[PDB]
C-alpha cells in the first residue's frame, strides 16, 4: 500500500507490452491493480498490473514504450505503491490521442 | 487432446505448403485433423494438419508463410493440441481474401 522498492526488468511477451500493463509476478500483484511507479520525487507515472508467471517476484517487467515513456531503464530502483484511482472525477470519458505508425 | 509439447520444422514440399497446413507425420496425426497451437499463454494460432512420412515424430513442420502468420521459427518449444471445428456454427459460407503478387 505505502509503496515497496524493487527492481525493473524487461517485458516476457509482446501481447503484454501492446497491453499497456506493466507486467508483475503473481506473488507480488494481481490483475487489475493500478499501482503508481515513482523514480524520483517528481517522477511518477500509474500503470495497470498484469500477472504473468514468468516476472521475477520483487520486479516489474515493461516494455520498451513503457520504459521510454517513464524514462526506465532496465535493472534500475524503482518504488510501486497500489494505487486506488478516484473513480468518481478521474474516470476518462473523453480522451485525445494522437496516433502514428509505430515503425515507419 | 489434452495437449503435447513438440519443436517447429520447415515444410518438406512444396506442394504441402501451398497445401497450407501443417506438415505433421501419421504416426503423430493423420491427414485431415485440425490442431491449435499454443506459443506463450496468449499466443495461440489455428492450424490444419496434413500427414507426410519424412515428418519426424514428435515434430510438425510448418511453412514459411505460416510461421511468418504464427510467429513460428524453426527450433522453437510450442504446444499442439487436437481441436474439434463446431460445425453447426463455425462452417465459413463466404470469405474475402486480399490477393496480391507473391514475387513481384
Amino acid at each position: 500500500m505505502a509503496g515497496r522498492s524493487m527492481q525493473a526488468a524487461r517485458c516476457p511477451t509482446d501481447e503484454l507490452s501492446l497491453s499497456n500493463c506493466a507486467v508483475v509476478s503473481e506473488k507480488d500483484y494481481q490483475s487489475g491493480q493500478h499501482v503508481i511507479v515513482r523514480t524520483s520525487p517528481n517522477h511518477k507515472y500509474i500503470f495497470t498490473l498484469r500477472t504473468h508467471p514468468s516476472v521475477v517476484p520483487g520486479s516489474v517487467a515493461f516494455s520498451l514504450p513503457q520504459r521510454k515513456w517513464a524514462g526506465l531503464s532496465i535493472g534500475q530502483e524503482i518504488e510501486v505503491a497500489l494505487y486506488s484511482f478516484d473513480k468518481a472525477k478521474q474516470c476518462i470519458g473523453t480522451m485525445t490521442i494522437e496516433i502514428d505508425f509505430l515503425q515507419k
